[PDB]
């Protein structure tokens, strides 16, 4: 596993995260459903503890959009980039944005939202991507869940 420079990491155990809007192809129900899975497996091995906030802003704000939509990480539409993550820090620190142009599926169809929601939260929680291949930091796509070992050893080592 890798961490961001400067090792990275949120200073209290009690984050909040907010929904900021929906993909179209999902019902609003399997998009809640798909994070709130994508933060168990997070919390389960951590001390951290997850609250989902309705209204102003949040540690972890998420959010779906095409193309250019506000940042230095423009999406590519259909395919290509998925998505994105920013480390522990303030302001869009610890934010996650995915690619509308893509389409989300609870199953295995398309691309899973609930997988890549878990790989960037990771991002979002501190971990950079992993040279371990079986590894859900590992950089590359790929939807068949439980916690890879290198996974936990990184988290572990941050919130431990
Ligand atoms: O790493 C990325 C972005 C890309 S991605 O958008 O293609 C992407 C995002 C999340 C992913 O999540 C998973 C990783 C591993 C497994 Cl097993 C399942 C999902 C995969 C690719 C594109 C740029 O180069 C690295 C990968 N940020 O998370
Ligand atoms: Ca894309
Ligand atoms: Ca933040
Ligand atoms: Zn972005
Ligand atoms: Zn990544």
């Amino acid at each position: 596993y890798n961490v961001f420079p400067r090792t990275l990491k949120w200073s209290q155990t009690n984050l909040t995260y907010r929904i900021v809007n929906y993909t179209p192809d999902m019902s609003h129900s399997e998009v809640e459903k798909a994070f709130r899975k994508a933060f168990k497996v997070w919390s389960d091995v951590t001390p951290l503890n997850f609250t989902r906030i309705y209204d102003g802003t949040a540690d972890i704000m998420i959010s779906f959009g095409t193309k250019e939509h506000g940042d230095f990480y423009p999406f590519d539409g259909p395919s290509g980039l998925l998505a994105h993550a920013f480390p522990p820090g303030p302001n869009y620190g610890g934010d996650a944005h995915f690619d509308d142009d893509e389409t989300w599926t609870s199953s295995s169809k398309g691309y899973n939202l609930f997988i890549v929601a878990a790989h960037e939260l990771g991002h979002s929680l501190g971990l950079d991507h992993s040279k371990d291949p079986g590894a859900l930091m590992f950089p590359i796509y790929t939807y068949t869940f439980m916690l890879p070992d290198d996974d936990v050893q990184g988290i572990q080592f941050l919130y431990g």
